[PDB]
């Protein structure tokens, strides 16, 4: 067949979109993905008959699926669909602009070529969300307020066109346009950033103009004007442009003065909320709605100064001696620049650009050229040397940090990564029985061997050991192979001997202590090893307990002071389906029978209902302070973060706004469940000023979501600063999004650029050693600190220590005396309008 | 299912091939790539259900698909079928010959298994080429001419057949064959290369012998005769006869003479152009259709002689003693040999050997031998430690350059290896905003990465820095750190200051600058552009101005001298769906709305019909000297090789032969547009000596086509001397061909193999500061010179430099007043034939 | 005395009686590059505070007397990232005439004194015997 | 087995070696003046030769290692350039296994003089009062 990677790549979208038939032709109401790959199959199908022209399929497109065809989010998520075909003429691109045009679809076209019955429309069976719908109160925002201004009349002399953009020095215009030079000098169109004015041939328009800011310096165009704004610079320029010929025409009378937050001064440029959103994306005051989910974002604040955004493209705000500064020492331009960024972070919901250097967060403000703008600092300048990744209209947040990983498999850090998370912590040295069950890396030689195997891979990598013994020998030997934590996992033994000489040692070394207790109570019961805890900071995993631990108690952690509790994720949240589902998860996985009442009881003892649910509610109000995996060991990897979510989506349905949130939107509850799969992992493990939040100084590991797909399927994820994995289409498209769209691996994964984006986290008794050296790692090693002091406290957002009670018969739990009922969810957000299974 | 690698892609294959019976099942006429992936399909359905033996389906396979089920170019390009499955009685072989036998197929065969309705044969719709066909002159050649010759009975006396190739010693064979040895002293076969003559026990052939050339060294087989031929070693020879038992009777009246070019000399043996094209590749004067496309290349000349073709394979040419030399020294074997390669090269076409020593290309003409062969040089010497990879039959080219790449994902360097491509020129960071619209890779860390992260791919690449800034200040630090030239794009500003500064900085850099202009005409128009470049060398991207440029006048720059002028190819040609397709593609990509009248009046300012078809004309011609992909950012990078040949194609159809053009050939043409993705890309950016021809002395970087599929898919891609990617099926397969065949990665392209077959190009700034050094680079770095000294009378057969002119308001474009007309193409080659989809 | 001699002037070579005769000086007098406390490689002065930091020399040999084969001149001399990469008139364009862009004194930019010296090209020893490695230390 | 080998001149053998040859390259060796014509004048010293600069020492030579150090590759662990082995065979053998030394006799001290007997033989030497390969060699 001699096949070429495209054809591969278009064989597997043709198979999407059969699926997507097939289930169409039962009457199934097709969601997003599977809408997407059936339209696109069918242009290629439809090109491959070579009866249909490129404009006649942009056309039939619309007229395969109907909105009752498809889920009712779908025509809000679905604007277009683009796919490359062979055509009869060579290779084309299709794009079908808004697909889901009709009531009923064209079926026997939808079906085309695909030999499936055709269904009756009956067939399709009957008020949801807008997916990351963008709420704005009516009204208007007033641009460049402030500056002076003057309107001018503009005449073209030229006979082709000529567009001017809104930060272009008007002075520097092309010759052929006419009109009073004199006026222009310093000032720029005062219209909305990156937008345009177009000038046909003989055309006169008026235009405002506003006097350019910052240290008011001209650079760039053609040179006529160069130098700081003064009237020694005036006069030269107005000489270069008689000199070079450069069209200027004194308009004495030009109606001059000042715009302000004035809606009558007729200097002033207005925009309304709802197209500065569709432009630049949200600004103060405006809700997103995240994904599918209950959840309304309330930009808090914004560091944007309206009519300066930076805007890059043609014709806009990023480029030379505009947005893009000429005039500042190389070395301080910044590496990228994200701009206009919708950020969430347990800090705070904003608007702002985002500077990284050196792979790490330069700074978060308002980006741009000093030059010509107010408000730029020298820490967030764009230069030549600057790459510019555009934020608006998208949301960033820290990549997702899941401490509760098992590394069975490789495959798993692909799901995770392409999930949006950018650090692992746990225990593993492949599927082996001792790693399916626990998150250990026993010995020096594995500990080198996994550190020296995903030395390569673009996140950042901590390995725990082994804690369950009941000498120190052994457990100073793996920290200082590389190990920067412990494991305590009754699979090894979890008994108070075990578990004192463990945190012991964790005192010396200054690592964190992760357990999975005693669920036999075999050595004692809950209360046994919180004793042996001796008050010393440990990290509790599952602290639910359906993951593991003393049965059926194991949740009385999460009021305890010096512990960090956390939970896996396949207990988020408690659904109709949970509880038959980890029953039998569990039986299968230690091979019980239910015939066997011994083994029924067990089970029993470990599943249940209400600490699940009692989990729903302890999440919260801040009583867990950590969601991670448990990565295929009772958990999923690439839905830590959908799972938090999900979460919160519940619990604001069924008790709505949370003590502490504004009635206006979730943004304290936002805050307080994002912190569970970021800044908070990085402070219970100890790398929390490298990692975990959307702050200066940080490493840049951050991740681009469409509102609409929050929480579900990022965007990109930038590692270190470099792109390391994101959505790209066909390869050999002549543009970047035709389909099939994947989350795939990027640059930063090649050659050893994953090693200089990233850090491997040890211990420090490791770095005194330097097994960095040792190991000949290319990958940035750092010791782990300051996880001895900590405690429920410490945990941002979540620092809630209720006194929980468990009812020995029952299981009825209760939070300071009061009961934590949480009837099971039927549905959750993030899933049936996402997945294709 | 622990599914194995092997049945993982037969599921593909499997689904390939019901693709292909749901599209027979609604009377689509397949093509080749379609009948291959039913016919293997239906095979394995067939093991699979155990009724049918190997022999048994290779005949039900001929019976499957009948001419009027296929294309017509189909039963030529349809030689055989090949596919593995498991049989009742364990994985079996099943080759198909000549599938497409009959007129209609058994149709419900070739559905078996898809539970599919069989459709009725009136479904099927009803003169074009032979893919690939060679044009021989009905004419026979002669072997062998000028060597002593004498005709012997041979007999057998063994009881097992003996077989002796055409360059074996005759005095060495075999004891068991009796005749005079003495008359064959020094003798060989005068047959074609590569074939044998076969004695069965008892049988008595007679043979004519010719003498064998060059030093006349006897070496190998019995080492009866070792030495040079001469009277004291064939006494020594005859003793050892006699001694040794070898079979020895005295024909005194054996004819004796000397082979001449004489049709009616007894001892000459002649082939027919036809069987020698069939066994070595065409010869001198043979001509080659290029694909399915109507371009015909002639061999200008062939450096064999005939009869001692260097052909490898049990029995044949390249063996110790014959073809395969063993009396020189062992640092001057080649390390490999290209035998009997058609070289399509802008230098020419021709039939060569073609030699490969550390990586590079050693040598050019007959190889071999010299101890039997004449013409063989100290530098073409197969030897013990040389590899052979065969020619014969196959086009080797120079691997293709692709000059203006954005490195927006790594997935488009694989396809673009897989087409034909071994050096990328171009700039990106990943998918950043900044790389998706230009060729740039703006600050030093990110060059640093880049190099680092590509640094284990194997092809030669060159990444470009961001020139739009009017000072010089950082453009030294991008250079510095590693950047091959810069690129001035409107989106980061091409102003005149700008350009002049870039320029200037290119002056002393000595790097290339490539540039995207103001299509706004913002600063100016076209002539300001050019007048800022002040007559300095620069090269112009998308010169057309589809991709970009001075609105609608651009294209102007192709009469500039001192402008090296590329297009880029989705308007390559111009075809019935090229407007419509590129008018929408633009405004997706720039988010015009239709019914916003300044938003359409841009975009058909900027995509004309006039100058596209201009485009067509100024390729032909020669007054555009390259063509690049633009990938993803407007362009394909698997396309840059076959949209050159579509256009020539279209060109030879609409204008017929080239005023340089012989007409009994398309060489000059063809010679024209090879030079522009393969030397024209190297001269443009300065690397020249190193890549971009098949010289002695530069880089072996080649690629393999089968004339059938040439310039569309290739056999295999050398790198550095060493397979990178190549066409292969089920790895665990018997052999190589068997389905699913597609293009993989080799040994090329694991561990750091990449970079020692590769070189990393940088400034020479760069390499004064040892950035291969700094970075820890294992691929070769060398600097890139001699480029601002360039103009387009340097750009190989594509130095064209007409007075071009744009009517204002029609667009008409005319080259020294003479318009350059060219209706478009309904259908292209290339294309249909090929793709699966 | 102060900047080592000068066109027409003679030096001799040793003690032996071989006199060599400065051809040309880039140097415009008064304007001499010598380092030195309140002397003219400083800030603003003789050392450029006006250029990008990527042209600065990494080294400058100020008023040496240069005798190689290609002739016997008075000159500053330029080095970048081990190379020579000018020879001529140093210092810096703001304050100076005749000073080319890769002639550059910047910040970044290390002085050796050369006036009242000679610079010559190291020498090229061609018939070595690698008998011991002390004598690659004599040698250089 | 390795080229480790020493030139002696009959004359000062095991006293002042000529040279020491390490892995089959000169590693030290009598050498004179660097500067002179010949090797021979004074002043004649051993010195260290091409086998001791740069990382040709590790090239020329072995660090053993037990078998467990071998089996952790500590080589690689300590970026080692020299050649590393593991030793072995040590643990089976007897005073019979070291060549023409594998003398067993029986040993007594007596308590109060001292006295050695082996196999009840008196071991009665007495002291030297010169030495060779001594005054006549030595400067101090
Ligand atoms: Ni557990
Ligand atoms: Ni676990
Ligand atoms: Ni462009
Ligand atoms: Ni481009």
């Amino acid at each position: 067949m001699k096949l070429s990677p495209r054809e591969v790549e278009k064989l597997g979208l043709h198979n999407a979109g059969y699926l997507a038939q097939k289930r169409l032709a039962r009457g199934v109401r097709l969601n997003y993905t599977e809408a997407v790959a059936l339209i696109a199959s069918q242009i290629m199908e439809y090109a491959r008959d070579g009866e249909k022209t490129v404009a006649q399929l942009m056309c039939l497109g619309q007229h395969l699926l109907g909105r009752r065809q498809v889920l009712p989010a779908v025509p809000h998520l679905l604007n277009a669909v683009q796919v490359e075909a062979t055509f009869p003429d060579g290779t084309k691109l299709v794009t079908v602009h808004d697909p889901i045009s009709r009531e009923n679809g064209e079926l026997q076209e939808a079906l085309f070529g695909s030999l499936l019955p055709v269904p009756s429309l009956d067939k399709f069976a009957e008020d949801n969300r807008i997916p990351g719908e963008i709420l704005c109160e009516d009204e208007c925002l007033t641009l460049n307020i402030g500056r002076k201004a003057v309107i001018l009349k503009v005449t073209s002399k030229g006979d082709r066109p000529i567009q001017v953009g809104s930060h272009y020095h008007f002075i520097e215009v092309n010759p052929y346009l006419t009109f009073d030079r004199r006026k222009a000098y310093g000032m720029r169109l005062n219209i909305a950033a990156g937008t345009a004015v177009r000038f046909e041939p003989g055309d006169c328009k008026s235009v405002t103009l506003v006097s350019i800011e910052g240290n008011k310096v001209i650079r760039g165009g053609n040179a006529i004007a160069d130098g700081p704004v003064n009237e020694t610079n005036l006069e030269a320029a107005m000489h270069a442009v008689r000199s070079k010929g450069f069209g200027h025409e004194e308009e004495k009378d030009a109606s001059e003065g000042f715009t302000k937050e004035d809606p009558n001064c007729p200097f002033n440029t207005f925009i309304h909320r709802k197209e500065y959103a569709n432009k630049y994306g949200p600004t103060t005051g405006d809700k997103i709605r995240l994904g599918d989910t209950n959840l309304l974002a309330e930009i808090e604040k914004d560091y944007a100064l309206y009519g300066d955004e930076c805007v890059f493209g043609g014709g806009k705000v990023i480029r030379d001696g505009m947005g893009q500064s000429c005039g500042h020492p190389p070395a301080i331009s910044l590496d990228t620049v994200i701009t206009n960024a919708v950020i969430i972070d347990y800090t705070g919901i904003i608007k702002a650009d985002i500077g990284i250097k050196d792979g790490l967060i330069a700074s978060i403000g308002k980006a741009g050229n000093p030059d010509i703008m107010n408000g730029v600092f020298s820490n967030m300048i764009i230069g030549a040397n600057t790459e510019v990744i555009a934020g608006e209209g998208l949301i960033v947040t820290a990549g997702a940090i899941d401490c509760h990983v098992h590394y069975i498999c490789p495959q798993l850090v692909y799901e995770a990564i392409s999930s949006g998370i950018t650090t692992l912590v746990g225990g593993g040295t492949g599927p082996a029985a001792g790693t399916r069950a626990t998150t250990c890396t026993p010995s020096p030689t594995q500990m080198r061997l996994m550190l020296q195997s995903t030395d390569d891979l673009p996140l950042n990598f901590g390995f725990t050991g082994k804690g369950s013994s009941s000498k120190p020998d052994e457990l100073h030997e793996i920290i200082k192979a590389g190990a920067m934590g412990l494991k305590l996992h009754e699979d090894w033994g979890s008994t108070p001997a075990a578990i004192d000489n463990c945190l012991t040692i964790a005192e010396h070394h200054d690592i964190q202590i992760n357990i999975h207790t005693d669920t036999l109570n075999e050595a004692g019961f809950v209360e046994h090893s919180i004793a042996a805890f001796k008050g010393r900071t440990i990290h509790t995993y599952h602290s639910e307990g359906a993951g593991g631990g003393h049965a059926p108690d194991i949740i009385k952690v999460c009021g305890i002071k010096n512990v960090l509790p956390s939970s896996t994720n396949p207990t988020r949240p408690l659904t109709s389906n949970t509880i038959d589902e980890h029953l039998d998860m569990l039986m299968v996985c230690h091979h019980l029978d239910r015939e066997i009442p011994e083994d029924l009881a067990f089970a029993h003892s470990r599943i249940r209902k209400k600490t699940i649910a009692a989990e729903d509610v302890l999440n919260d109000i801040g009583a867990i302070s950590i969601i991670s995996s448990d990565s295929q060991a009772m958990g999923r990897v690439g839905e830590v973060i959908s799972r938090t979510w999900q979460t919160a989506d519940k619990m604001k349905a069924q008790t709505g706004p949370l003590k502490c949130d504004s009635s206006d939107n979730d943004n304290f509850r936002i805050r307080r469940y994002i912190a569970k799969y970021t800044i908070n992992p990085a402070i219970a493990n100890g790398f929390s000023q490298y990692v975990g939040s959307v702050e200066v100084g940080k490493l840049a590991d951050l991740v681009m979501w469409k509102p609409s797909f929050f929480g579900t399927k990022p965007e990109m994820v930038i590692k270190g600063g470099m792109v390391a994995w994101a959505d790209i289409g066909d390869p050999n498209a002549s543009i970047p999004t035709p389909e099939p769209v994947k989350m795939r691996p990027m640059y930063g994964t090649l050659g050893k650029a994953g090693g200089a984006l990233s850090i491997a986290f040890v211990s420090k008794a490791a770095l005194d050693q330097r097994v960095n050296v040792l190991y000949g790692l290319n990958k940035r090693v750092e010791a782990v600190s300051n996880v001895r002091k900590l405690t429920k406290l410490d945990m941002k957002l979540n620092d809630a220590l209720p006194e929980i009670t468990v009812d020995p018969e029952s299981y009825t739990v209760k939070a300071d005396g009061k009961l934590l009922c949480v009837s099971e969810a039927t549905t959750v957000p993030l899933s049936r309008n996402y997945f294709l299974f």
